[PDB]
């Protein structure tokens, strides 16, 4: 069984799509914000516009074949990320609040980018998943947290490692 999109196609391994939430009234799309002391825009978070897709994100998985496998490891990439970063990839990274989901202004090995895997959660016409982070040491994998949303004191609403507000997205096709 292979990663299907929002219209009930087959996800493209490195193809572009929008992380949207199942439930719209959470937000919009997955978009980047400068927090702390950031030089750039290197915080993912969701949009707070439920009008707005957010950016397109690459997909692509462990695997060199066409689709992807739904226990596939899968690195998120920004098609148009921020020219600060130093890769499009965007990872868990400590934060002074805890482990979240960033771009990062280091070259990052594969190790720390191929980190996430798509759950499908338990039916509805539509392809819903939440998006699983998951430990690596060598050959072996541990998915056992999720990405969830954490809303900051300015109100950004960021991706970070959590049980809170675990999300669940469908993955809409850009184009």
């Amino acid at each position: 069984d292979d990663l299907v999109d929002a219209e009930g196609n087959l996800v493209e391994n490195g193809g572009t799509y929008y992380l949207l939430p199942h439930i719209w009234a959470h937000g919009g799309g997955i978009e980047t914000a400068k927090t702390g002391n950031e030089p750039c825009p290197l915080t993912v978070v969701r949009s707070p516009n439920e009008v707005s897709k957010g950016e397109p994100i690459r997909i692509s998985s462990q695997f060199l074949s066409l689709f992807i496998p739904r226990g596939s490891l899968v690195a998120l990439g920004f098609a148009n990320p921020p020219s600060c970063a130093a890769s499009p990839w965007a990872t868990v990274v400590d934060s002074p609040q805890g482990p979240a989901v960033k771009l990062s202004q280091q070259k990052l090995p594969e190790k720390d980018i191929l980190v996430f895997k798509f759950e499908k959660v338990s039916h509805s016409n539509i392809h819903v998943y939440k998006l699983l982070y998951c430990q690596r040491d060598d050959e072996d994998v541990k998915c056992d947290q999720y990405i969830g949303i954490h809303r900051d004191r300015n109100g950004n609403r960021r991706l970070v490692v959590t049980e809170e507000n675990p999300l669940e997205l469908v993955l809409l096709k850009a184009k």
